[PDB]
């Protein structure tokens, strides 16, 4: 439920704290931890609802990509063409 100390919840409602992570994935900034464990595991929750991930890492990572969908689109196109460019995450396990 928390990411670098960070309840997962306000980041994803703050733009300050969320941007961080956005420019962590999008390699436009530097990672936090979480922020890199992150980027590491994404292909594998969005292509395959992160078969090999941990609990922790699952539960981290399904909330941030659902809340993005739904109250960040702008960012979850960008990061939707980057991590799962087939849309599997959308077409399979929304
Ligand atoms: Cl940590
Ligand atoms: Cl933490």
């Amino acid at each position: 439920t928390k990411y670098d100390g960070i309840d997962l919840d306000e980041i994803l409602k703050s733009d300050r704290l969320f941007n961080n992570y956005f420019k962590c994935l999008m390699d436009e900034g530097r990672c936090t931890p979480d922020g890199n464990e992150l980027k590491k595991i994404l292909p594998e929750a969005l292509q395959t609802n992160c078969a090999k991930c941990s609990e922790k890492q699952r539960s981290g990572a399904i909330k941030v990509i659902n809340y993005v969908i739904e109250n960040r689109k702008e960012q979850w196109d960008a990061l939707q063409k980057k991590y799962d460019p087939e849309n599997l995450y959308v077409e399979k396990y929304r």
